[PDB]
C-alpha cells in the first residue's frame, strides 16, 4: 500500500487540516519532479509546447464552458471585490484563452499544448483515497487543437505516446476504456456519434481491445481511459485522450484555414500519467518502494566505517554530486552495520562503504537494497555505469 | 517597460477574467522554468531540500499562525463540506506542518526547506502592476530550521546566496533595507529586538550597507529586502531573508535539543529572486528584452536564403536540437534582412543565415540581435559555443 510505504520512504503526508491535499516531502517531490523531467523529454519529442495557465479565473468564464452547470458541485469558488472566482478544475480553458492570443493559422495547427496543471475538484471526503484520490492533483496534461482531417493521427499520437511511456515502467495490466457520452454534456449528438466513433476506431486501428463505460465521459468530451491496477487490483483512471468539438467554440477560438475562412479547431485532451499523484501512487505499489534508480529520491549513500575514511566519503559524495547522481554522505558516528540497514530500508538503489582499504585502493565496497554485495568496485566504474543506468531509466538494476 | 516587451516575445499574457494573473506563454515558461533550474542548482550546493506544500489548507491553521488577523484582507478563502479553506498566501506553515512530521533533533538542524511555493494575495486591483505585483506568483521560497546558535551562520547563507545569484544576472543597484516592526505583529518586543538586531549584524558583518525601513517588517517578522529597480527607476523588493521566532512556537514546531530537552526551533525564511513573476519583469527591463542566451525562449534561429537550403536549415536545426539548444528554422518566404529584423524584435541571440556557400561549406553566417555579423563559422565550433555561453550563464555574447 503506497499509504504505508509512503510513510515508510517520508515521500508525503496527509492531515485533517487540508483533506485531500498531498504535501510532498523532499523525497516524493523529487519523483515527481523526475517523471516531470520524463515527461519534458517526451513533450519536446513529440514537439509540444509547455504552458501555465493562473490557477483561477472569473466565474463568468466557467459559465461560458457549461462548466458552471455541469460540474458546479466539484468547483471551488473564491472571490474578490464582488467578483466570484473558480479554482480551476481543469487546464483546458485556460489553454484556449493562451490559443485566443495572437491570429492562428492552419499553419499553427497542430498546435499541442502542455502544462503541468495544478487542478482542484471538491471531490466527496468519502471517495479520497490515498494519492489516487485527492483533491488538489497536477496533471500532465495536453490539449491538443487541430483540425478534423488531423484527428486520426493526433489521436494516435496520444495512444503512441501512453504505450511509449508506460513501458518504461513495464505495466503488465493496461486495460483500456471508451466512455461515451454522460446525460449532462455539451455538444450536439452528431458531434458525440463522431467523437465515440473517431476514438474506437483508434483503439481498433492500434490493436486495443477495449470495453465500453456507457455514460462514463465528460460533458464535454468521450474519454479513452488507460487503467492500472493497485496491489488489491481496484482500477484508476491513469492515462486519458478525450475528442472535444464544443469548449474550442464556447470560448471563440478560432484559425484561419487554408481556403482563408474562420474555422473552429477541434481540440484533443490528453494526459498520459493522468495525475502526478495517483501515478505515484501506482508506482509505489508496483514496485513496492524499490523505485528504479533514475526515480530513486536518494540513488547512492556512502558510509564511512570509522572517522577515519570521513574526508574520503566526501570526496566521493561530491565527485557523484558532480556526476549528476542523487547521493547523500553518512558520516554519522553509528556502526556501518546499523548505517547500512538504515539506507536499506529506506530502498537506496546503491550503499558505498569506505573502510581503509577503500581509501588506499580508492575503490568502494558496493551493495544494493536487494542485500546484493558486489563488492569493491573502481569509482569512475560506479559513476559510469550509475550513469548509464539513470539516462536510460532502465527497470532494473546492477543485477 | 516589461510588459510592452513581454507581449513582444509572446512571454505571456493577461486578461479582465483573472485580474493580477499571468498566463505564461511557451516563452514566458521557458524564461521561468531556466530560473527553477539555476535556482535548483544553487539550493543542491547550498543543500537545500525541495518540497511542495498543499494550495489549500483549512482557516483554523491560519487563525493560529496569527494570519486570520494580520493577513486577513489578502487572503483569499473557499469552502468544502462546511469547512473553509485559505488559498494558501504563503508557504511558511505548510513548511512547517511537513517539519512536524516525524521526531526532529538538534541533528537534523539546521534543515533547510525549499519551495517553489505559489501564492495568492488579493491585492487591491489598483496596486497591481504587470508582472511586479500580481495575485498570484510563485517564490523561491524556504524556511530555514535552525537554533538560535545557527542563526548568524544561516542569515549569512542567505545573504551570501542573494549576491551569489544576483551576480549571475550582473545587477548593479541592490539597494538594501531593514524593514522593522509593523504596527500589527505577533511576537514580543524582545523577540523583534532581537530579530531586528541580529539581521543588522548580519548586514553589517558582511559590510552591506542599508537604510531602516519602518513599520515595513511583516506581521510574522522583520525583513532584509534586497531593493531592484525597475525602468522609471521604481524600487521592487525582490530578495527577502526575515527572522522569526513566533510562527514555529504558534505551530508546534519542536525538536529534541541535545539537553535533550524539547526547543521551539528558529525559523528563517527567504526569497531569493523573490517571486519568479516579479524578478522576471525587473530582468525583461533590465535587458530590454536582450536575456542572456541561457535564459532566451528561443536562443537561435536558422534561415534559408533561398527554398534551395530548405532541407540543411532543416538538419542543422535537428542537429541544434539534438545539442540541447533552443532553436527554430525560418524557411519563410523573405529576404534575409526582412527575417533578422523580426528576430531581432523577437530578442533572439543568434541568427544563422544558411546560402549556397553556406550549404557547401558545412558552415553558418552568424548575426546576433544586437545588430553586429560574427561572419561565418563551422557548425560543431557554434554549438560548441553556444553550449559553453549556456552552461556558464554568460552575460556576454560572442563579442558583445
Ligand atoms: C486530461 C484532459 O485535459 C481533461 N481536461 C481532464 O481533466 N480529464 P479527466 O477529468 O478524465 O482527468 C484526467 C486524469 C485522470 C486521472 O485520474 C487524473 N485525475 C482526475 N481526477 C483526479 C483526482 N480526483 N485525483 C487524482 N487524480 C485525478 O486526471
Ligand atoms: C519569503 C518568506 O518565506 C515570507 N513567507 C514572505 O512571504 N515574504 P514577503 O511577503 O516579503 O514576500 C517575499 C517576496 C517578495 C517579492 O516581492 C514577492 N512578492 C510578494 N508579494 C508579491 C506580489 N503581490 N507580486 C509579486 N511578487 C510578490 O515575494
Ligand atoms: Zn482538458
Ligand atoms: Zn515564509
Amino acid at each position: 500500500d503506497h499509504r504505508k510505504i509512503g510513510k515508510q520512504l517520508d515521500l508525503y503526508h496527509m492531515q485533517e487540516e487540508a483533506p485531500g491535499m498531498v504535501f510532498w516531502h523532499n523525497d516524493g517531490w523529487t519523483i515527481f519532479r523526475e517523471l516531470e523531467v520524463f515527461v519534458r523529454s517526451k513533450l519536446k519529442e513529440y514537439q509540444y509546447q509547455e504552458v501555465k495557465g493562473p490557477f483561477m479565473m472569473d466565474r463568468v468564464l466557467w459559465e461560458k464552458t457549461g462548466h458552471w452547470d455541469n460540474y458546479k458541485d466539484a468547483m471551488f469558488t473564491t472571490s474578490s471585490e464582488n467578483r466570484e472566482y473558480c479554482i480551476k478544475p481543469m487546464n483546458c480553458p485556460g489553454h484556449v484563452q493562451i490559443f485566443n492570443q495572437g491570429l492562428k493559422s492552419y499553419r499553427d495547427l497542430p498546435l499541442r499544448m502542455a502544462e503541468f496543471g495544478s487542478c482542484h475538484r471538491n471531490e466527496p471526503s468519502g471517495s479520497l483515497h490515498g494519492l489516487m484520490r485527492v483533491r488538489g492533483f497536477t496533471q500532465d496534461d495536453a490539449h491538443i487543437f487541430c483540425t478534423e482531417e488531423q484527428i486520426r493521427d493526433e489521436v494516435n499520437g496520444c495512444i503512441r505516446l501512453v504505450y511509449d511511456m508506460y513501458s518504461t515502467f513495464g505495466f503488465e495490466k493496461i486495460v483500456v476504456k471508451l466512455s461515451t457520452r454522460p446525460e449532462k454534456r455539451i455538444g450536439s449528438d452528431e458531434m458525440w456519434d463522431r467523437a465515440e466513433a473517431d476514438l474506437a476506431v483508434a483503439l481498433e486501428e492500434n490493436n486495443i481491445p477495449f470495453e465500453y463505460q456507457l455514460g462514463e465521459g465528460a460533458f464535454y468530451g468521450p474519454k479513452i481511459e488507460f487503467t492500472l491496477y493497485d496491489c488489491l487490483d481496484r482500477a484508476w483512471q491513469c492515462g486519458t485522450v478525450q475528442l472535444d468539438f464544443s469548449l474550442p467554440s464556447r470560448l471563440s477560438a478560432s484559425y484561419v484555414g487554408e481556403d482563408n475562412e474562420r474555422k473552429v479547431p477541434v481540440m484533443i485532451h490528453r494526459a498520459i500519467l493522468g495525475s502526478m499523484e495517483r501515478f505515484i501512487g501506482i508506482l509505489t505499489e508496483e514496485f513496492a518502494g524499490f523505485f528504479p534508480t533514475w526515480l530513486a529520491p536518494v540513488q547512492v549513500v556512502i558510509m564511512n566505517i570509522t572517522d577515519s575514511q570521513s574526508e574520503y566519503v566526501n570526496e566521493l559524495t561530491q565527485k557523484l554530486s558532480n556526476a549528476g547522481i542523487r547521493v547523500k554522505a553518512d558520516l554519522r558516528n553509528e556502526k556501518i552495520g546499523f548505517k547500512i540497514r538504515e539506507h536499506t530500508l529506506r530502498r537506496v538503489p546503491y550503499m558505498l562503504v569506505c573502510g581503509d582499504k577503500e581509501v588506499e585502493s580508492g575503490k568502494v565496497a558496493v551493495r544494493t537494497r536487494r542485500g546484493k554485495d558486489l563488492g569493491s568496485m573502481d569509482v569512475n566504474e560506479v559513476i559510469e555505469k550509475l550513469q548509464q543506468e539513470i539516462r536510460s531509466r532502465s527497470l532494473k538494476q546492477l543485477e
